[PDB]
């Protein structure tokens, strides 16, 4: 293990920051890759707890250094208030932060437009976070955005921007009828923060291939979800960018061939904010269970999170996509007390045929219900357990399971939210 | 070697086609991820030549089976005229091509607004193949277009159909002042064609996955070239996806664990075609030599290709974003009789600065020149030599450079357009 990625399996929330930071103890770098400030991965040390968006989570280690890759769309305005928030708390952001001059820059048009398209949906909505994530990457692969690069030159970034604003503000003003963009404020809010981005550009892909010779350890840190990939997830209701571990190298820029050992974060049942397929999905007692002891309540409105059963059949195709190497079982607490515990094997298709395999396009997982796998549940706690030893045989059964039917081995085990209080089986970086 | 991907290793045109079928002998599988009907793979057997778009050029093999993964934006229409050239000659196409439900559809309104963004780029334009390939990226991100399985429901077709149309329609009309699209030809024409479609759906993440369990050998057809992948090219002069190595996992399904051995195909000399930088370009003699030649003459207008010298510090960054394992080094025998040949070592910088890194984007690429190392060139024919001995010492020498300068060793060497006019020194297979 030299190069290890961590991803979530699911549909995100399963609690990829914790993660990062308790391995990045020995983690030269941390990368992000893609998505944008919308990650929100919370960190809980030793009591105190900090909510990361875009910077990366390796940010609290002093012998760490972080950096941004060009997959990440980067906001400058959310960048600059995460960093004094960091720098007010005693974090020297400024001296462990780098980033890539190709990341595309989210800038307010783009909020603007995600509004707009998300109200215009209507009921077809997707459940955006709001961010403007989505049309910033989609000025990318139309070759008309701008990037961290352009803000070398003051005078031809005016110029850009001019000639992409008035594109945009067309669509607004006429088509969507909502309220244009001011050209003045954002050029003037961006050359603001201009001169504190471009202090901290660097090479990416030359850092990391250097990296690679010096034998360094890297780690890189995947946000939202693996059913939520443009390309492979339950699209439409899905982010744009690649959250599998392709976009590794396609957002860092590291061979593929470079990527030793895939961690995939398992929370141990499942959830999904926004709209969107969900095939185990529970709408009683025990979803309401689930989702007050998971403490799933959300950012804001709309940002409440669905509860469902663990989906075996869900996140054995997220195996597959990532070349999985090993699972860090999250939140195994919360099922606690149950009665019996259960999980979805197979899926019942409209026409009566029983498959193993998800269904790729959110149409075709329209009627499909879950064959669940039923099975005793604990009376005692979880939390906080450090030994294996300590954990209930009908616990110790759930997880014997989940490596049954999906072929990997669950390497580690958290058992709470502080770094702390976690079994690591086996280390990424010793394998 | 068991999954061998091919790639081109500068800006396209560096002989991908043959390679592919020369190799895929042996692969039970060729696999196309990225890119649209614009890839222009020519293939020469025993005088005859083919040149193939869309379909894999694994397709006039017997015992493989051809795919178009999720990542590839298709055309019913290109496929359709592909296919029924390959009938006409007698290969039996619909009996061993396979495609993704996953891939985006490209129409009209795409080729549309694609000659439309290109007309109003004026003097910045791109100089794109014209085909909507980047239109149809963009829709993709934006989670409004559509899909190969969107085919499944005639019904809810039309009516997403009607949705899209309408936006399009308004943007071409409203803001280019362009010829709107109709929606019922569209729609009649999609329609026609879209049992052949659905026929020969299939999950390729799960093949690719099983054929990965049995042991079977898998080729990965890459398009266009390293630099104009839309991450780490020379943006915007750039292709809509990633070109580069990574696409393979983001546009197939196959875990990035998973590739063996990543073939960088290498012409000796370089080409571009459109705009953007091109360090090494020649304007004299030599540049009509290469042309002339190398019968770079192209497609249609705009599409005569650009020459110049080999530029090693653009090929060593192709080398970190891939991981490259080894060359194919094509066309040596353009050069023969030159008096002597040259090779860019490092770049000089506008201040001074000699730098062995490439700039990232387009505008620091500006003022670069390049700093050559000259060499003897050979009066002897390289042209259809099958052993290495033939070759000229000087010829070897070259060779000799490009492998030091680069780490990389060149494992084929191509002396000739036909499958049989190739020396391989290594087997990707064999590795
Ligand atoms: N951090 C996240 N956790 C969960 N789902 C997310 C996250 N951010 C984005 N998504 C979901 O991705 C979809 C589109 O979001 P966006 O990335 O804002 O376009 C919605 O289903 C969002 O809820
Ligand atoms: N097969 C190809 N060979 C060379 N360059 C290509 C190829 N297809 C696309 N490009 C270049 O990619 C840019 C954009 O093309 P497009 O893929 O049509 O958007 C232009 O520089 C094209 O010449």
């Amino acid at each position: 293990g030299n190069n290890v990625v961590v991803l979530g399996t699911q549909w995100g929330d399963e609690g990829k920051g914790k993660i990062v930071d308790l391995l990045t103890e020995r983690a030269k770098y941390v990368v992000r890759y893609q998505g944008g400030h919308n990650a929100g991965h919370t960190l809980v040390i030793n009591g105190e707890k900090t909510v990361l968006h875009l910077i990366p989570s390796g940010i609290l280690r002093e012998n760490v250094t972080s950096i941004i890759g060009n997959g990440v769309v980067l906001s400058p305005a959310a960048l600059m208030k995460e960093m004094k928030e960091l720098e007010d708390r005693g974090i020297p952001v400024r001296e462990r932060l780098l980033l890539s001059e190709a990341c595309p820059l989210i800038l307010d048009y783009h909020v603007a437009l995600d509004n707009a398209r998300e109200k215009a949906r209507g009921a077809k909505a997707i459940g955006t976070t709001g961010r403007g994530i989505g049309p910033a990457y989609e000025d990318k692969v139309a070759r008309r955005g701008l990037r961290v690069g352009d803000l070398f030159d003051k005078e031809t970034f005016a110029e850009k921007l001019k000639e992409v604003m008035e594109y945009h503000n067309f669509q607004l003003v006429n088509y969507y009828k909502a309220e244009a963009v001011d050209y003045q404020k954002v050029l003037d809010d961006t050359m603001a923060v201009a001169d504190i981005l471009t202090s901290m550009v660097v090479d990416v892909s030359d850092l990391l291939d250097q990296a690679r010779q010096r034998g360094d350890f890297v780690m890189f840190e995947g946000a939202q979800g693996t059913l939520l990939d443009i390309d492979h997830g339950t699209y439409p209701y899905v982010t744009s960018s690649n959250t599998t571990a392709g976009g590794v190298a396609t957002g860092s820029g590291l061979g593929p061939r470079y990527v030793d050992y895939v961690l995939g974060i398992l929370k141990a049942y499942s959830t999904r904010v926004g709209a969107g397929p969900f095939p185990t999905e529970l709408f009683d007692e025990t979803g309401e269970f689930l989702c007050k002891q998971g403490n799933e309540f959300g950012a804001t409105t709309g940002r409440r999170r669905r509860t469902g059963w663990l989906d075996t059949v869900a996140v054995r195709r997220a195996v597959q996509l990532n070349s999985l190497s090993g699972f860090c079982l999250t939140k195994l607490d919360v099922l606690d007390g149950l009665k019996e515990v259960k999980l979805c094997v197979a899926y019942r298709m409209p026409d009566g045929r029983e498959v193993t395999t998800t269904p790729l396009a959110a149409d075709d997982w329209k009627g499909v219900e879950p064959i669940y796998e039923t099975m005793p549940g604990w009376s005692e706690s979880t939390f906080g357990v450090k030994d294996r030893s300590g954990l209930p045989q009908a616990a110790l059964n759930y997880i014997k399971r989940i490596e049954e039917l999906t072929g990997v081995p669950i390497d580690i085990i958290s058992t709470g939210p502080d770094r702390t209080e976690t079994m690591i089986l086996r280390d990424p970086f010793d394998a």
